[PDB]
């Protein structure tokens, strides 16, 4: 959808509270899309018989 | 005199108003020229005995 917004790394400096985070620690965020299974399919059939309709 | 105006072939949609017309019937119109019978020879025989007119 929006690969900037999805994928987001923070240090621990700008999570953390002031003096308190760790230096080298990081929190990666990602939001991403799976495949998904496939699971029915539903059909459903018309047929037209008529050519003036 | 012309074959492809002489024999037409319409389907019941093209006949029947819109939505009425039911599939899989045909009609058919065929201009045709039978033989004739052939009923008299009018012969109108003609003696040409001068030879100069």
């Amino acid at each position: 959808d929006n690969i900037n917004e999805d994928i987001q790394l923070l240090t621990d400096f700008e999570v953390q509270p002031k003096c308190v985070g760790q230096p080298g620690i990081f929190h990666l965020n990602m939001r991403y899309r799976p495949p998904v299974r496939g699971a029915r399919i539903n059909v459903n059939m018309a047929p037209a018989l008529f050519d003036n309709c």
